[PDB]
DNA sequence: AGCCGAGC
DNA sequence: TGCAGCTCGGCT
DNA sequence: AGCCGAGC
DNA sequence: TGCAGCTCGGCT
């Protein structure tokens, strides 16, 4: 009676409400699959209403909160719930249209947190319900077909699973799961379990109680949530993230693509499971540049992708913007050491690596931040420079400097206050004796955000507070900032008093005691220093200079030696030495073999890594036997093997150094153009 | 006076007090050209501009419905904006004191559709207070975010005026928005279309209206036509023909998301609209509920819709995926590519003119479209029968006539006359108190049906008496059921009239407006499908003759070719010839003096407007050896085979090849969806 | 009270 | 992630 | 009173 | 085509 994506059961509200289920499905989607497949004769006994997604977690919000959420008042209305009523005996449960909800969720980790959701909303209102038996859920293998719906549930029996009450068991995992008074017994339940799952990976491997359920389905969920939402140490990334880089890699772009474009590619290419919006997201956050966000973006904001005025919210939409890789991206994360990596399978087809191997540690570049369940990390900007002169520094084996916050085009001022704590200052300076200027915001205050908070309430006065300033006025660009303030003198002495950047909100508190990070073995780590970050990347990544100059030794040994059998059979060949006209196949391969030829070299090198070849060799062109491809040939032959020596007197120091120079070199150019531009 | 329950407003600071007659509202096209217009206005420009988006076309509100303009949400919103007021007078300057805002300023795109948005603005100020127009009320803002700011700073150039300079103006205006004016469109766009021949054979501040419609909507009206009304070479329009081309180019072998292809459309194909409309028609072209194609040339892999709904029930276009139907390179034979005009968008070659299918497809998933002045509907056509009359025709018989046939359609199509055609559905009595529906015609959708026809038979429906006691449903996605209960006394009756009638079976098809462009792009209004048919059938066979003397020239030169690579390597295992550690221009020279030809595939494909011999020497080494000498001899023979096989040949049988090779597919395709 | 961002 | 208005001509 | 579909 | 709710942890 007023609920438009309703389908109300016929029976719903009269006499057989008892006997009736409200469906309760994860989308409108689901929503049209379970309404195809309960027929005609389903619609006496079963409704359907879908859910936007996650709903509120009412244990702990606010009761405005609770008051006016859509989704919460739709259901209570649907079944005909009150709140505070008990559900004892059986006179109370008339007063419900609907007795029992089933829950009809994807089976997958999101699905389960959709039905903790539901089981701690009920299970906080009204308790006396689940003792019922009120809650049931709809299985579903791993959406489908409307032939595959009406399959479902005429086989309802197998599909229909209830849940059940047992004991303060229940109610205990209902709250160590969705009450913030348990953020520590979440860490050391996930503790427990991520550390159980080790054990058994290197081992092997119709009713359901609430705590079965919760130690059991969503815990898998909650899990998962870190694991996409907490960055990795090495790279910086997330799963996301990280697919994003790895589809740019692969598709090498030299012309601008589409935002919304590259996200059919990403999800295509790299097996990305979840919304493209949430996707298109990731890629936006990618290519900012604005003060405040990426101190190197890899992607390029190639549109409109949000500017310091907004925070990025001003954005336009991803089927109107355009990106492609930074040239810095491929000097961060060199294409050589792609053949170091482990990478990933999804059905059967090769995704992302588990992490890339930058030259740098990335992870402190841009600030990751990322909420999971349990635990949370947040990671301030540092300078790329002062990164790479520590690199440096540690490559000879001195010790690194330590590091404040830096953020790229910030012209205010990060002082340190105390471990892991610093003080954000933007500017103003005395004009006159009525004029206040204002140039620089502390980072991540918005300019908009700014003068509607701020400037507009000193402006104004609101009823809790007096108007301080006069007037004032704006000369912002995209990237910067300039307020002119007018005030009274005694008001400005005032203010000077108390202190300008207290009085105009230009200081704020920067506190990072959440530097949790994935290591390079995949634990979950807490982190208390920069410095120790610093210094886990360091050995990992020299370690890999290590692995590429025996990849590389290896790789140039075997060109080599194709080079030479080739140059030796065309010389052999134009001069008479060999013949192959007329001869057959059988009867070259094995005359090959007798005259000492190898196998294809680089085929055998790489499948070490993991009859005779001589492919390599027939199939080169017949221009091969002219006079200035024979010169050519050998020319090639003798800088390849120039090439060996030179890279074996190298070290995976010089490496490094080679590569950090580079970098520093384009970033200088980078940086020097956008300030032009 | 202000304007509070419009979120998208932004109100000029002095609108609605004394200097509410110089402050300007600036209407825009869209979301995105209100943002760019309040970043453009700085910080002074909030004073005398309002800026206020439309999203999209608007209500004609010239001759619409009472009901229709109160209930218009843009309409209203820009009456209370402005503050107007209907059937008052703006004549003296008493009577415009009401006002919030003396000037509306419109910024669209410079392209057709923002001229459209401009003359339906013009409209409905015409319609309702032409008072305001010999004020000087309507101006527009011409463009070609800091861009935004630099033409605003440079307002006066980019701002023009509207004039009204007498009753050739209301008469301009009437032209292109009244319903009582349609065939006057018609005249205005055959004496546009001709006069822009006759110019492709040789080579200010105030703008009145009677200017503006006849040379700058004038050009909307022309371009909606050409992409709404259907070639009849292939039955597509531009937008349509730009997929298909992608697809082909693609070449996909596993299945893609529709909202990717678009995007790839887009890129490839130089598609200048929004999204939208693409993925439109791409869930278009892959529809095959009955009603919708009888050859879908996309595959429908997801929910693209079903007769349930007429295909509004289809999902989102970022979760169905869809890929070439492999009918659909044997209508569209790669072969006859090179035949084809291919066109272009600024330097980048994109889809070609027409495609020339093997059969009038602008028969078989019957083209519609509405344009302006002219419109086209046509029914579909079974695809055999088509097949069987280009075989009579190819043998000098006549065609047969064809009535419309709908696949998989169960019911009845009856010839009334000529264009004119009933259309019933399947019903039968059971027993005495139960008739079965067991088909709804052509285009009758089963929600609908059930909504309009059988739930006022069932209940109240005003004066009408209720006619039936109950009705089940056993419906599939693709067939239709309806079991209804009836006492015996109005069965009796109702099947004493018409059942078909009674039960609304019936619909009637007429066939009055068959307007396509033929291939050389002029509209053509066709009285009868063989027309159509006739007119197909002669360009189509005209180029398979093409097709023939472009093949004999090809497969010639490949033959040439052939016959040199086997002609070096027989010399070069014999000693006849040597290469080794010879210059390239002496081997170069060399290969002249004994007679090699120059690349005769590069030779013959150049001459469709120093010596290449790379064709010979890029061959591998392998090809020395006595395997690949055997391989290649024999290659060589086949080419000449091929070239004397096809030079036989008539064009009536390559056509008549590739018809078999159609329906061998056809009927296996067709076989799979059934048992499916 | 609300940001941050990868999910629904 | 799902959802919504209009044009234009022929026809019912 | 509204469908059909390529556009905004 | 633009628009909108929520989770989860740390912190202001
Ligand atoms: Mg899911
Ligand atoms: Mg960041
Ligand atoms: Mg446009
Ligand atoms: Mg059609
Ligand atoms: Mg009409
Ligand atoms: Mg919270």
């Amino acid at each position: 009676k007023g609920i438009p994506k309703l389908d109300d059961a016929n029976d719903a509200g009269g006499k057989h409400s008892l006997e009736c289920t409200l469906i309760l499905t994860e989308g409108d989607s689901a929503k049209s699959l379970a309404v195809s497949g309960l027929g005609v004769i389903g619609r006496d006994r079963y409704g359907v209403f879908p859910l936007r997604g996650k709903i509120l977690n009412v244990r702990e919000a606010s009761h405005k909160q609770i008051m006016e959420n859509a989704e919460i008042n739709n259901i209570i209305k649907i079944v005909g719930l009150q709140y505070k009523k008990s559900y004892d005996d059986a006179e109370s449960l008339k007063t419900l249209r609907y007795g029992k909800i089933m829950i009809m969720t994807d089976q997958d980790q999101d699905g389960s947190h959709i039905k903790g959701l539901l089981i701690n909303f009920i299970h906080h209102n009204w308790p006396s319900l689940l003792k019922h038996g009120f809650l049931e859920e709809f299985i579903t293998p791993i959406t489908s077909t409307a032939k595959e719906a009406k399959e479902y549930f005429a086989d309802m029996e197998r599909h229909r699973i209830l849940f059940r009450y047992a004991g303060p068991e229940d109610d205990a995992a209902i709250t160590l799961a969705f009450s913030k008074k348990k953020i520590d017994d979440r860490k050391e339940w996930l503790t427990n379990f991520m550390e159980d799952r080790r054990q058994r990976r290197l081992h092997g491997l119709k009713h359901l109680t609430y705590n079965d359920f919760i130690n059991k389905e969503l815990i898998l969920f909650s899990n998962s949530d870190n694991e996409r939402s907490i960055p990795s140490l090495v790279d910086g990334f997330k799963p996301g993230q990280r697919k994003v880089l790895f589809t740019c890699f692969k598709r090498n772009d030299k012309r601008e693509v589409k935002v919304a474009q590259l996200a059919g590619s990403v999800a295509e290419m790299s097996a990305y499971h979840h919304g493209e919006q949430a996707l298109m997201m990731t890629i936006v956050n990618l290519a900012q540049n604005f003060v405040g966000s990426n101190n190197i973006n890899l992607l390029q904001p190639i549109g409109q992708f949000g500017t310091r005025l907004h925070g990025g919210k001003d954005a336009a939409s991803p089927r109107y913007i355009f990106t492609m890789l930074s040239t810095l991206a491929r000097l961060l994360f060199p294409a050589v050491d792609d053949n170091l990596l482990k990478f990933l399978y999804d059905d059967n087809q090769r995704v992302e690596p588990e992490w890339y191997i930058p030259i740098i540690p990335m992870v402190l570049i841009n600030g990751a931040e990322g909420i999971g369940t349990g635990w949370a990390c947040k990671l301030p900007n540092y300078d790329a420079r002062e990164i790479v002169n520590n690199v440096r520094r540690m490559l000879d084996g001195l010790d690194p400097h330590p590091m404040l916050p830096n953020y790229k085009n910030f012209k205010g001022t990060i002082q340190e206050l105390g471990q892991n704590q610093y003080a954000v200052s933007g500017e103003i300076f005395v004009v006159d004796r009525n004029t206040v200027e204002i140039t620089e915001l502390p980072v991540r205050t918005w300019t908009q955000v700014y003068k509607e908070q701020v400037l507009e309430p000193m402006l104004n006065g609101t009823d809790k507070t007096p108007a301080l300033i006069s007037d004032y006025k704006e000369y912002h660009t995209d990237t910067t900032v300039k307020f002119v303030v007018k005030m009274t003198e005694e008001k400005l002495a005032q203010a000077e008093a108390a202190g300008l950047h207290k009085v105009f909100k230009l200081q704020t508190t920067l506190t990072c005691n959440s530097m949790v990070l994935f290591d390079h073995m995949g634990c979950l780590k807490k982190y208390e220093t920069v410095q120790d970050i610093l210094k886990e990347f360091f050995d990992l990544r020299l370690s890999y200079y290590g692995l590429r100059k025996e990849w590389l030794v290896g790789m140039l040994g075997a060109e080599s030696t194709k080079l030479n059998n080739q140059a030796r059979f065309i010389l052999e060949k134009i001069q008479g030495k060999i013949t192959i006209e007329n001869r057959s196949k059988k009867d070259l391969i094995q005359m090959l073999v007798q005259r000492g030829y190898e196998s294809d070299p680089v085929k055998a090198w790489k499948e070490a890594q993991e009859g005779p070849d001589f492919n390599y060799i027939l199939n080169m062109s017949l221009w091969s036997l002219t006079k200035e491809k024979v010169e050519e040939l050998i020319k090639q032959r003798d800088a390849k093997g120039r090439e060996v020596n030179d890279l074996k007197r190298k070290s995976p120091s010089d490496l490094w150094k080679e590569d950090l120079a580079a970098f520093v070199e384009e970033l200088d150019k980078v940086e020097s153009q956008e300030r032009e531009d």
